[PDB]
């Protein structure tokens, strides 16, 4: 089918996402509204339920509010049954309106709707070519105190009605009981509790398989994307087996939230987008967009350096979800901030690389500080605001112009307040110029672009003071003055003769899984797909057409591969690297090693004979291991995704700068379980 | 040996060439100086012999003038025996001092020296790590009038003293007798005479074989490169069979002169570079450099556009020879003009991509107009000029820092008067910042770089008012003020672990010849070289070390191939593409089709079953064929290089944009000659 079908659950860079807090969007059904102290239909107390639901979203798809805007993906609040208690916190009553305090991951939150109401949402979203992404927060259940079993619902977890257990009297260790995080360390934030949320224990096999059974249930019900919550606060090894579970079952675009501060460039964050099997919410993009476009704490050079840098650091930059604000940040639009700032910042995000996500109500210039003030009910469904209009005009360019969906970003002109950048994919190009200065016009002299000769009309129709572009000989454009606050988008589209790959999804799966390669120039005749130098042709290509091919991963050795396409005429595409073929189905195993004594700067790592363990290469070893919380030094521990039901060989080692110290002895061996969890507890062999 | 060795004849990106007009450099042997009419020892008359010779260049390698400047290659006037005539042109006497009026391509010009002095030049140069590039001028012989046999030497051509023929009464048709070129079309500039020069006819098997035998004997005297003259004015197809003759016998770096004027961009120019097997003097670069640093008829965004654009248009940009002036244009330094512009532009060229050439005497701020004023004798052998010191500081960096020699160019900061660009290859980095404004200081803010945090000396030692750079977190540099006329070079080197290809020479050749791949990170142990999915290893990798491997071209089908290296440890490199494997040795065949009547913009083309003929792909067919000078429309003719000694199958087609009207009938067949030429003459088949 084409790369732009609503059935393409694997790649979303042709989409624009509208992030909906279900409770604050629309109350389509008042008979499902909570009662008593859990409810506030005036929505003046923002920690209470206001009554918004799935029928209210079906209604704004149907009446065209969402479709009118060009929105093609909806990201909604976690669908799962939540705790019913009203919790008092320092006098303030609080409810589970946000969907984040779960108790049964196999049932719906009935304030949102029934199971039949979720199905009706998927079906009318799909009938209108909209994809449905759900939040999923497998890190925890609900507010709990083991000391006080009567507080809230004591973190209790049920499997489709059947109690599994609570936080007080956790004889099964379904939950972590280490106290709360102080956020000092990644380890500390993983194993300790977030605030007061009862931390699930993913190393318990019942928690492991129930959470994996539950996500399969939501995939069976037709969801197309998953935003997983607090990715920083779960074991990365467990997350990779969770990701292999959805990728080997029904791969859908999955991305996670790892929060990043203002000028924080974090290595682990990038490693996580590059290696977990899910992409990330692009906080680096988001924080620099607000520094340049909102707060003027950085300029266009900062903007350029971030777009250039991120194209290298994320192995698949076209998979990162970009945004200018969301539910954890103060709204972009301030009380005294010019609306042009919001409008340009949205235009930027809509024509930039990635998968743009728009927080509900941006188009209605909502302002408000941090939680809960950034989650007010949206004030109006006016369809004629300037912001509604810039998204209406630009969001469809992601489906029609493959340069916006998949192209590289080239800065063609710049100064402190102006950047004009070019997105290019094959022969398709889009050019956008923006002048963030609202007093001073900009004299553009010497712009050259890849546009063929012509007089390009600004796709924004002049609503942000854009203009026509007259491109002469050799893509050189005639000089113009960009208006103060001006933003213009100029574009050109054509057929590609060369295969050009713009995106592949999933990026990690075992042999036999159908991968989806999207781009242009594949031609209509079944060509060749290369995993390294292995070639799939014929029947292993389950589907071929100019924009999309679907093909089964061949039975190659686990490891990571470059993908390449050849059309039926033998012309070959660009290389799409970092594809991970897995040795098979995964299981997460805890590795505990006692008496691994280390000097300062020395850490224990794990390596082994399968690609998941680095294939005996010390540079690709699993680690640094942890040694503070679940076990303390010199015991080190780590949860590592590993091939299920196989005997693997492995050894530990210590690394200090360039020096590697392997443990002596023979190779340790271990037969992994087929499902669940396992722990290997061993002692340093000198 | 390593990439930077003086024995690397295939690639020159690590070199700095010094273009010497042999006659105007140094007279080291007066006894071989011309007498009386052909000579002027005061060299007051720039059209007569002044005396400069190969012995004088040997003295300048020996006494330290050239090696002290960091020059690593020398390009000298054509070595070949020229006519002895003093020609009159308007009562202005004129001699062959420039070496361009050949008589015999197998003897030396006695004013320069003997074959014995030419061996001494090769040997003193190599002994001092300087490569020797000779001009070769195969388009023509010398001024000739067929009407008047006594003018000059009637363009007579000798074969090692044995007369072959003169222009008057050329019965064995050695020359073209179509009149002179008005430069109206490429076809007209090729087959008609350039000025009064008896134009050689490459379709004559005698001239085709003699010219190839002569180039081979200078490859046999140990020349390291060849600048071939007037590449525009000879048939592509013949120059390709000539390139295949050099590359299948003793590959050395060869590049042509295809003159190009200001703001001029020819597609045929970039097609020649990309498809001939030779590269080109980079007139695109040189013309924009003079506009920005000499003449002020463009600014930094223009420079920026040229750098960005040449990087995608030139398939192998690292092989283009750059310069800011030469013998066919006015010298860059203007009389009583600002020296700092010369110094700045010299520093610009020295740190930019390609292979830089310096016109002799630039370091002595030689002024002069067009021919012959730009070839006055070098007036000083001063080693302390700032232009001398600038070349001495920066020329070495092309051997030491691979970012300068092979790296990509990326603008990092810019405005009308300032560019700071960064060269990047692996983690080796060079950042050069130039302020062409000689009056205004520039404040740089927002410079983000790829250098590690630290403070960086200007390698020019501040002689061009450059400064010390301090780099903080994430490559962001501290605010600074680039002086008026400030030029500053800051750099970072570190060993590459993983293999990176920076250059490949030759780029076109039959199976069995040894190519040179240069870069970093290849390691000390043989790994694999791919030509397509064809892995080449062991005995065929003739040599392998970290910066250079040499390997024999596999017995693959004729076609263009991507080259990729995987070091012993399996880490694979970037792809170097557009490599052409010839089906075999080459002969230029003239194809002539009669009665091929076309429509509006319908052109005739040739295609056949070898890769040389596009392998039956209409989108790759040879053409559009010619039809004015040698044969007239509706007869079309084209000189195509084809594999020697086999039955090619061909057909002709007409292309109306995307319509291909094919000949009917059956596929034609012809057995090519093994050496020499042939002409196939046929009529359109409906
Ligand atoms: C449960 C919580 O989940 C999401 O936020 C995550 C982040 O994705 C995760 O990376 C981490 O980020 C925090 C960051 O480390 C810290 O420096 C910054 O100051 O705050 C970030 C956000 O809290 O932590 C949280 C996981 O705890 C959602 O985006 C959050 O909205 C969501 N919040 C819940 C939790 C509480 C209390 O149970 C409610 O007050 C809140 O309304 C609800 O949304
Ligand atoms: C004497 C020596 O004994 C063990 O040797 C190591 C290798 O040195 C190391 O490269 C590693 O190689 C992997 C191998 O490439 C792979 O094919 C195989 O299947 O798996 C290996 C890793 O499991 O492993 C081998 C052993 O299999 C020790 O591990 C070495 O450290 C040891 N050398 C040092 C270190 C210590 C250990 O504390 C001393 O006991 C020893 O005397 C000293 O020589
Ligand atoms: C033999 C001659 O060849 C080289 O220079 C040539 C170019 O190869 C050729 O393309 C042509 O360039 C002109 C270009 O094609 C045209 O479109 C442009 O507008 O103008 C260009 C010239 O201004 O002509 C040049 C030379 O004009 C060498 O680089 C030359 O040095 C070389 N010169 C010889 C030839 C003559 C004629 O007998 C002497 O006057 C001259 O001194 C001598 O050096
Ligand atoms: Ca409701
Ligand atoms: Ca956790
Ligand atoms: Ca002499
Ligand atoms: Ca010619």
């Amino acid at each position: 089918a084409p790369d732009t079908s609503v059935s393409n659950k694997q790649n979303f860079s042709t989409d624009v996402i509208y992030q909906i807090f279900t409770d604050r969007f629309s109350d389509g059904n008042p008979a499902n509204n909570p009662t008593g102290a859990a409810f506030d239909g005036s929505c003046t107390n923002l920690r209470l339920y206001c009554g918004g639901d799935w029928q209210g979203i079906i209604n704004k798809i149907n009446d065209g509010y969402l479709t009118g805007m060009g929105i093609t993906a909806i990201w909604i609040s976690q669908p799962v049954e939540n705790i019913y208690s009203v919790i008092n916190y320092s006098g303030v009553n609080n409810t589970a309106y946000h969907g984040y305090w779960a108790r049964d991951f196999k049932k719906t939150n009935p304030a949102y709707g029934t199971m039949q109401d979720f199905k009706n949402l998927i079906d009318t979203a799909h009938a209108h070519n909209i994809k449905v992404i759900i939040d999923f927060a497998p890190n925890h259940t609900s507010p709990a105190s083991s000391d006080d079993p009567s507080f809230a619902e004591n973190g209790r977890l049920y499997d489709n009605g059947n109690l599994l257990g609570g936080y007080t009297n956790d004889t099964q260790n379904l939950f972590h009981h280490y106290g709360g995080t102080d956020f000092s360390t990644i380890e500390n934030g993983i194993y300790k509790n977030l605030y007061d949320l009862a931390d699930l224990n993913h190393n318990n096999s019942s928690v492991d398989v129930y959470l994996k059974d539950a996500i399969k249930m939501w995939l069976d019900l037709g969801v197309d994307g998953i935003r997983v919550d607090a990715v920083k606060n779960m074991p990365f090894g467990w997350q990779k087996s969770f990701m292999a579970t959805i990728n080997n079952y029904k791969p859908v675009f999955t991305f996670g939230e790892w929060f990043l501060g203002v000028n924080e460039i974090s290595p682990e964050y990038h490693q996580f987008a590059n290696e977990s099997g899910m992409s990330l919410l692009d906080f680096r993009f988001a924080q620099k967009a607000r520094q340049v476009f909102r707060d003027n704490t950085d300029n266009m050079y900062g903007l350029k350096a971030m777009l250039e840098g991120s194209e290298v650091d994320y192995a698949q930059v076209n998979d990162q979800v970009t945004f200018i604000d969301n539910h954890d940040m103060e709204r972009f639009h301030t009380s005294n901030g010019d609306r042009r700032k919001l409008e340009q910042a949205l235009a930027f995000t809509l024509t930039s690389r990635g998968v743009p996500a728009i927080y509900y109500g941006s188009e209605q210039y909502m302002s408000g500080g941090n939680d809960p003030d950034n989650r007010a009910r949206l004030p109006s469904f006016s369809t004629t605001t300037t912001a509604y209009q810039v998204i209406q005009k630009l969001a469809p360019l992601r489906k029609s112009n493959p340069a916006i969906a998949y192209g590289s970003t080239h800065e063609r002109w710049i100064n402190n307040d102006v950047i004009i950048y070019e997105r290019k994919f094959g022969n398709n190009v889009a050019v956008v110029a923006i002048n963030r200065n609202m007093n001073t016009p900009a004299s553009i002299t010497g712009l050259v672009t890849s546009l063929p000769r012509g007089s390009y009309n600004d796709v924004l129709g002049g609503i942000l003071n854009g203009n026509t572009l007259t491109v002469g000989a050799g893509g050189a454009a005639s000089n113009f003055t960009l208006a103060p606050g001006g933003t213009a988008v100029w574009q050109y589209t054509t057929d590609a003769t060369t295969p050009i790959i713009g995106n592949v999804g999933p990026m990690m799966a075992k042999p036999g899984v159908t991968i989806t390669i999207d781009g242009r120039g594949f031609g209509s005749g079944k060509g060749t797909v290369y995993f390294g130098t292995t070639a799939v042709t014929g029947a292993d290509i389950v589907a071929w057409e100019d924009t999309q091919i679907q093909v089964k991963i061949p039975a190659v050795p686990g490891g990571i591969y470059d993908i390449r396409v050849a059309n039926a005429a033998g012309a070959a595409s660009n290389i799409y690297d970092n594809f991970e073929v897995l040795t098979g189905d995964q299981v997460t195993v805890r590795f505990v090693i006692n008496n691994a004594t280390t000097a300062l700067g020395q850490n224990v790592f794990l390596t082994g004979n399968v690609s998941e363990l680095g294939n005996w290469d010390p540079n690709n070893a699993i680690g640094p291991m942890y040694n503070q919380v679940v076990y303390q030094y010199p015991t080190w521990y780590y949860d590592v995704s590993v091939p299920a039901g196989q005997t693997i060989e492995f050894k530990f080692l210590k690394k200090q700068g360039s020096t590697v110290t392997w443990e002596g002895g023979a190779n340790r061996t271990f037969t992994t379980p087929t499902s669940g969890t396992a722990t290997v507890n061993v002692n340093w062999q000198p």
